[PDB]
């Protein structure tokens, strides 16, 4: 494949309905939809919240902070959604990435505002900002993204 | 001074009052005694609070992304708030430091949730977690933590 490995991160905590103790089948959806993008062309995905069943399975703190950023670091591009709130955990691991000089696609939902921190990566780490109004939009101009930070 | 330089992060924007444009005075207060702990004894402080007039003159997203950054770098320790509800800037922060090895305290609100990736650094990153329940406690504690972490 074009791209060996990817890390896919996201909101991760704050999409799990306490209610329900898992995501959402909608917000599940999200996710599983970009992670069948990348392994139908047999590239490698690392992702949390398949990792840990949705949310039904928490790691401990350490253990999630061990295999996230080991798995960051092993990944040829990291692509996030910061989130609406922010996702703590995310904003640590894109701190993570492009204090790495990782190469990360961060995905952004149109109109919406985004941290002074992760704007302000543009052209400054080798980020490329995706902004997005649905799913669809993220699943057909996603692979450029990726394929302009890995070739620098 | 034993301690160079500090750089001092957390909450910012969720700190500024949108009526009144800056962050109240309760708030700048718990920062200015904290820098002036360390000013004090000839420290110096790095801390985007004071630099950006306590919210009421914000620099664009690339230049508070490149300062902070380059003055986490230049810092010989890194102590923040990852603040309750998370500070976004202060999560990459977090992010940057943690993956440069750079020494770190975190002060956390006693009896409050934070991140599994904040907390989940412990004895993994080379970082101390002070909790705390009010700024006299953290004012005792702090240089014991930062040295602490220094002389790892």
């Amino acid at each position: 494949p074009a791209v060996g490995s990817v890390f896919l991160g996201g909101p991760f905590r704050q999409l799990v309905d306490p209610r329900t103790g898992v995501m959402s089948s909608g917000d599940q959806n999200v996710f599983s939809r970009l992670i069948e993008h990348f392994e139908s062309r047999g590239t490698t995905v690392y992702n949390a919240h398949r990792r840990e069943a949705w949310g039904a399975e928490f790691l401990s703190p350490a253990e999630a902070t061990r295999l996230d950023h080991d798995e960051i670091k092993a990944a040829d591009v990291f692509v996030a959604f910061p989130g609406v709130p922010a996702s703590p955990g995310t904003h640590v691991e894109i701190g993570w990435a492009s204090g790495m000089g990782k190469p990360m696609v961060l995905l952004l939902e149109r109109d919406e505002d985004y941290a002074f921190l992760v704007t302000g990566l543009e052209s400054q780490a080798n980020v490329e900002i995706l902004r997005f109004s649905g799913t669809e939009e993220i699943v057909e101009r996603l692979d450029g993204a990726v394929a302009r930070v890995l070739g620098r």
